[PDB]
């Protein structure tokens, strides 16, 4: 894992410079395509993309797992929904499945800790049947976190060897906005009250309890904010650890990763804390309607492209933004040039 | 034209109700897909869509024309660029062409007043070689505005009879952010200084002159803000009138129209002033980087889905948002249902 983190490549400034020069010469006022241009340049800096903004195969990795903190009454969805929805993922009927199909991407469902019998068709990487209840102790051991980070990292990179050039990250797990809020609070130094949201339609009257649970998780575990792995293992979860591993893996293979919503922000904070070299590979998708979204995004210095007030998860926002990444590539390669039209602008 | 405006259909509330009920039953927490859900319902209310959110063929109509106010030094792009870019539109090398192709939409280039010889391959609807300089008088006569509104309206609807169900609107015309600013100022009652932007890279030192030109256009023409056609004919332009006509035409044929950037906001303000019944058919795409964008959008009560800091025009933002409209349709038709999985949520 030390080797992994050490070998994350830095962006290729040379390729980025050639990209900018080319974009500036396209048939349009310089900078007129705004963020689509900066995105194209960002992609050109990623080693796995071969010095140019391009998208080959697309994949969305969905990490599924249950949480012991569910027993604290922080979620209104039945616990079994995690298992049920993971099965639906293999049938193509879920929100991320439909959006991914629309984007021409394949969905990979990975079980990293669902509390139920193994589901056929789902990639098996389960650590245990659900993680520990963060309200009274740690979610898992540091070793369990490190092993899963490594496992997921290799899997992610291995796909790269099969033509995948763009990754999307997602999750599935009832009650996971609680550990996500705890992590955000710890990494950003914000009070729990500022970061706790309604998750999957939690009644307004039950918010206070959720805020209390988050505070207890932090007080009892005392996670070290300067150690991302310590935070993930103490107040995080298997699904959040797995999302973090996708990001470290893609970064190691020099490829881009599209974040999703609130849960993915938490994992991204952890990943950047663990290895700052990961930041250049992250691409925001949408702006989650979860309460703590603004704060999490601020500390990541990211501005989502899409404002859809979405809060489903599963990597649905990630899939929805894939066409945008392809648009930046299409702009770069298919547009004509000013010089070819004898057009000169001041 | 009176018949046209009178026959614009009202949204089908019955179909909208059936849509909501169906969306609420999909495999996800109610309302979790946010704006994607409201969009699907909006589409279901449009008569030309046959009671359901669906997208058949897609088209982007680009209105090209020159402006006499160009001589006032409000634009740094050579006047000929309008003609050159219109030709490029027929070659598929422009920004909107590339983005439209990515979205599977066809681009229609319509010349409503380019100041140059006719361009082969471009739909010919030219009113004159450029409109009058709004700084010293009106852009055109009221009759010329009304005739073009009617012409463009019929053309738009006629395409509907060929399978088009989703329209995108766009323009091309050096100096057109000046008349667009004048219109916005008049419709919203905002001072010119608050609505004038840099358009296509206008140097910061030349802004003052642009603000002055806008004020003179308004003082000299005295456009009536309660008469959208009066405003368009006095301080607008052929291209802006044509965009307005696309919106009235699509609304008349009960179909959706995707706005683009700043210029399209102006036209949309005019259209809604002329016929409020048009509003339900308009769908925002992105948030233009032009200075007066926020104000224009506020008076239209619209919140764009995309924040790309784009300011190219051509209908490029419109094309970029088409995949989003299709996503709402895909969600509606392809997702599974909660009941089928025996999932019950409070
Ligand atoms: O991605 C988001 O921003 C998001 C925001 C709120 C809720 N969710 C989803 O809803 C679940 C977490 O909600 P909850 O109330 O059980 O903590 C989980 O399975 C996520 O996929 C996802
Ligand atoms: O769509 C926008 O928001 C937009 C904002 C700024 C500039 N433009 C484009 O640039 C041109 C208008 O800029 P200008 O400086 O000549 O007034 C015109 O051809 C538009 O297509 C377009
Ligand atoms: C200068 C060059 C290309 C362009 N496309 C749209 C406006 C514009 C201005
Ligand atoms: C309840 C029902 C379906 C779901 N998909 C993702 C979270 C979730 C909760």
């Amino acid at each position: 894992l030390h080797a992994l983190l050490r070998d994350i490549p830095a962006p290729d400034a040379e390729a980025m410079a050639r990209t900018q020069q080319h974009i500036d010469g396209l048939l349009k006022p310089p900078g007129s395509l705004g963020r689509l241009e900066t995105l194209a340049v960002q992609l050109a800096g990623m080693p796995g993309l071969n010095g140019t903004p391009q998208v080959g195969e697309k994949a969305v990795l969905v990490m599924c797992a249950d949480h012991g903190v569910w027993d604290e009454g922080v979620a209104v969805s039945p616990k079994i929904v995690t298992a049920i929805q993971a099965a639906n993922m293999t049938r193509g009927t879920t929100g991320v499945c439909v959006l991914a199909a629309q984007a021409g991407a394949k969905v990979h469902v990975i079980d990293v800790g669902i509390d139920a019998e193994p589901i056929p068709g789902v990639v098996n990487m389960r650590v245990a049947r659900g993680c520990g209840n963060i309200a009274v102790g740690p979610a898992m051991s540091r070793l369990q976190a490190e092993a899963l980070l490594l496992e997921v990292s290799r899997y992610t990179c291995d796909l790269a060897q099969r033509g995948v050039t763009l990754f999307g990250v997602g999750e599935l797990g009832m009650a996971n906005t609680t550990p996500a809020a705890a992590m955000v609070s710890v990494f950003t130094g914000s009070d729990a009250k500022e970061v706790v949201g309604i998750g999957a339609n939690l009644p307004p009257s039950r918010i206070d309890n959720k805020v209390d649970v988050v505070r207890r998780a932090i007080a009892i575990n005392q996670p070290n904010p300067r150690d991302g792995i310590d935070v993930l293992s103490k107040v995080g979860g298997f699904d959040l650890v797995g999302m973090t591993g996708v990001m470290l893996g893609a970064a190691r293979c020099g490829l881009p990763v599209l974040l999703d919503g609130f849960l993915s922000y938490s994992a991204a904070l952890a990943a950047c804390q663990i290895a700052p070299a990961v930041r250049p590979y992250l691409i925001p998708s949408h702006f989650s309607a979860e309460k703590g979204a603004r704060i999490a995004l601020a500390h990541l210095s990211m501005e989502p492209y899409l404002h859809m007030a979405m809060r489903l998860g599963e990597g649905s926002g990630a899939a929805l933004a894939m066409p945008i990444v392809e648009a930046a590539c299409a702009m770069f390669h298919n547009m004509g040039e000013l010089a070819a039209s004898n057009i000169v602008l001041p």
